[PDB]
């Protein structure tokens, strides 16, 4: 594979779309690679990580409990609820909803949680509270994935997302237990985690949340690193490309490959 920056460019050329990327040291926030880092990209399902960060903040504040059981109705369910559709009779705890939203990308679980934090406006306010003045959530699942051209709704920038993730996971804004919890949810992703591990060389750590949207929108926020350590935050977003899912997956994997082969920068 070629150098990270050149692979990224090659992906735009082959996809005919915009790629947004950031590679950042998790512990210090040192930025190694930045491409269209300040350009807007739809967050898609990657927003669920920030959503649960806000939930944990409420738990830390004593205004929420991961144990609190939420009961909902079939009428509250939206497209794709693999976990939540199974507990119409017994409900799910707030903690279970975050696990389902992050590890299975359950959409109803995400909406249920979104309500508890004040809807899209409330999560956006939370973002502003932690110093992210760029990221914004405006809609609920699954409308937030529309990815209309030039539409600023439900977007983030690679730079903003990486900084926010690092804040949630390491800045001690969240309690130690909460930071560890958010990390474990990403470690437990069942949607892309196993697949990624199946292609990662031995010794490489992976934690993540992926997303997909209209007009080729695709994305991943992840922790990656050799020697089995979450050394770096890697955020990659794609938009406005007519390419198949398979090819968009391949291009992202290719950027990952360039990182792996040229890790020491
Ligand atoms: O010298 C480095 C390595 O080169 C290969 O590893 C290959 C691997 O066989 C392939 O499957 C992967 O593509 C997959 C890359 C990861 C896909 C997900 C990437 C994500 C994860 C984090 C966010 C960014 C994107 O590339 C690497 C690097 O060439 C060898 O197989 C391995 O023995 C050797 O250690």
């Amino acid at each position: 594979s070629p150098q990270p920056l050149e692979q990224i460019k090659l992906s735009e050329s082959q996809l005919s779309g915009r790629v947004g990327m950031i590679e950042m040291d998790l512990a210090s926030g040192r930025t190694l690679t930045a491409w269209r880092a300040d350009e807007r990209f739809p967050m898609m399902s990657t927003f669920k990580v920030v959503l649960c960060g806000a939930v944990l903040a409420r738990v830390d504040a004593g205004d929420e409990q991961l144990e609190r059981k939420i009961h909902y109705r079939q009428q509250d369910l939206v497209d794709y609820s693999p976990v939540s559709e199974k507990h119409l009779a017994d409900g799910m705890t707030v903690g279970e909803l975050c696990a389902a939203a992050i590890t299975m990308s359950d959409n109803s679980a995400a909406n249920l949680l979104l309500a508890t934090v004040g809807g899209p406006a409330g999560l956006t306010a939370f973002l502003r509270q932690i110093g992210d003045n760029v990221t914004r959530l405006d809609r609920w699942e699954t409308e937030l994935n529309e990815a209309l051209p030039g539409d600023a709704r439900d977007t983030t920038t690679p730079a903003s997302m990486a900084a926010t993730l690092r804040k949630l996971l390491t800045s001690q804004r969240l309690s130690a237990r909460s930071q560890r919890q958010l990390l474990q949810w990403m470690v437990d992703d069942r949607v892309a985690g196993p697949l990624i591990r199946s292609v990662l060389p031995a010794g490489w750590f992976i934690a993540d949340k992926t997303g997909a949207g209209e007009r080729g929108a695709r994305g991943i926020v992840a922790l990656l690193g050799p020697n089995n350590k979450a050394e770096r935050i890697v955020v990659i977003y794609l938009r406005d490309t007519p390419a198949s899912m398979a090819e968009r997956n391949q291009q992202i994997a290719g950027i990952g490959a360039a990182l792996i082969e040229h890790w020491q920068r």
